[PDB]
């Protein structure tokens, strides 16, 4: 019985700033190589496994045999020189503890929960768009709207005072500053970890609808510890700005394809489905994020993952799975059920998914029908994207309209 292979060599995945929303050439390679591959990233050390197919990604992210808690142990190979989550944040918690932590704020993030901030956010967005309309056609449709809106929405939902929004943005970008943008990221994490400790403890020891009040209440009832509450609050706060990057890519795409743009401009009722397809397609991040450690031996597509080995999943790769999404690279606003995974999978799935969709829907409504014929001020290829980041997106989005 011939001796075959299951030894894909370790392939280096250097830090590379990609153009616009173009797919990562290296990930394409890894995908076709096989369902299970091995990678080496800029920071940390080792060669972690990489899963890329839709079904296997769901398996790894939803199976108790793969944990996050142990990732803190050794120094797994990764993109960021530092680890983003705190030593007790949900990102580094497994089911037992992870479950009661997510349960503490779950009601604030369901479709029903986030719809409660819908109208409030709409007014907030109109104020930003109106201010832009007042300034003048030449505008940066990121600094004017895409950045300020998501920041205001997450701050209002978290219970962060408007006067502190600038601090949140400063710290978040230093932490997600592609991390290799220094490492000054650790001090920024600590400062943010101190801010939320104060907020949760200070004032949030009463009754409010905001998330920090909810967390403070849970801490007071001894349901979760401080630190657990702070760790979760910080990840929610930084994650809230993910909509800036993503919607930036969303509008760059739309403004690059007149066919797609007019259809959304003419058919408002198809916008929710269309936005979900865009979310599937847009390559949200550079490379991969946070791995999981095999807690025991597990076989994936004929490959034995040894206990202790690190394993990454690529949600971007899974969203381009030919088997699940026929003609993966094509943007089809109709799309069958299309269960992408841009918001992750398993216990760690994004708590902000519904909120992100709500924000994107409001942004599209305002940008397409509030601003008279908005359009890119330069060629799609001339739009500058962030070069040295974790979450991909425009550094600036030059636009004009018709006023
Ligand atoms: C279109 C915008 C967004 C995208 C594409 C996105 C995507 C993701 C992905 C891929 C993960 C990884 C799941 C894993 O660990 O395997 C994640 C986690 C997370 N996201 Fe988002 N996200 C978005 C917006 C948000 C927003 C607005 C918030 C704040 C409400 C948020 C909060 C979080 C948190 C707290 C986690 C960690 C969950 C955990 O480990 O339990 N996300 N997100
Ligand atoms: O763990 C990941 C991860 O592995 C990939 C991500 O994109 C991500 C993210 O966008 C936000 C997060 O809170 C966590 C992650
Ligand atoms: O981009 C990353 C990333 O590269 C690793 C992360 O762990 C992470 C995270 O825990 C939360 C985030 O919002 C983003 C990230």
């Amino acid at each position: 019985e011939t001796i075959s292979q299951a030894v894909p060599p370790v392939r280096d995945w250097p830090a590379v700033d990609l153009p616009g929303s173009d797919f990562d050439p290296v990930l394409t390679e890894l995908m076709r190589e096989g369902p299970v591959t091995r990678i080496s990233l800029p920071n940390g050390e080792g060669w972690a496994w990489l899963v890329t197919r839709h079904d296997d990604v769901r398996l790894v992210t939803n199976d108790p045999r793969f944990g996050r808690e142990a990732v803190m142990d050794r120094q797994v190979t990764r993109l960021a020189p530092h680890f983003i989550p705190a030593r007790g944040a949900v990102g580094f918690l497994d089911p037992p503890d992870h479950t009661r932590l997510r349960r503490s704020v779950a009601a604030a993030f369901t479709a029903r929960g986030v719809e409660r901030v819908r109208e409030r956010s709409r007014g907030m967005l109109d104020e930003l768009v109106d201010a832009m309309l007042r300034a003048g056609p030449p505008a940066d449709l990121t600094e004017a709207v895409l950045s300020p809106f998501p920041i205001a929405v997450i701050c209002e939902l978290m219970g962060v005072p408007a006067t502190d929004r600038h601090s949140m943005h400063t710290w978040t970008q230093l932490i997600l500053s592609s991390s290799h943008g220094a490492e000054v990221s650790e001090r920024a994490k600590n400062e943010m970890n101190a801010y939320f400790s104060d907020l949760i403890g200070l004032r949030s020891d009463s009754a409010g609808e905001d998330v920090t009040s909810l967390l403070g209440a849970a801490v007071g009832r001894d349901e979760i510890t401080l630190s657990e509450a702070v760790g979760l609050a910080v990840l929610l706060q930084i994650g809230g700005e993910a909509v800036t990057n993503n919607s930036g890519q969303m509008f760059h795409l739309l403004l690059s394809r007149p066919e797609l743009a007019e259809r959304l401009r003419s058919e408002p009722e198809i916008r929710p489905r269309a936005i979900d397809e865009l979310l599937r397609w847009i390559p949200h991040r550079n490379a991969v994020g946070l791995s999981r450690i095999a807690l025991e031996d597990v076989e994936i597509k004929g490959v034995r993952i040894r206990a202790g080995d690190a394993v990454y999943v690529s949600y971007l790769a899974a969203n381009r799975d030919p088997e699940v999404f026929p003609d993966p690279d094509r943007i089809d606003f109709e799309r069958s059920p299309n269960p992408h995974v841009s918001f992750g999978f398993g216990p760690h799935y994004c708590p902000g998914g519904m909120l992100a969709r709500l924000e994107s829907e409001l942004l599209v409504d305002a940008v397409l029908d509030r601003v008279p014929g908005l359009k890119l001020a330069v060629a799609p290829e001339d739009v500058p994207f962030k070069k040295g980041a974790l979450i991909r997106g425009p550094e600036a989005l030059p636009v004009t309209w018709a006023a």
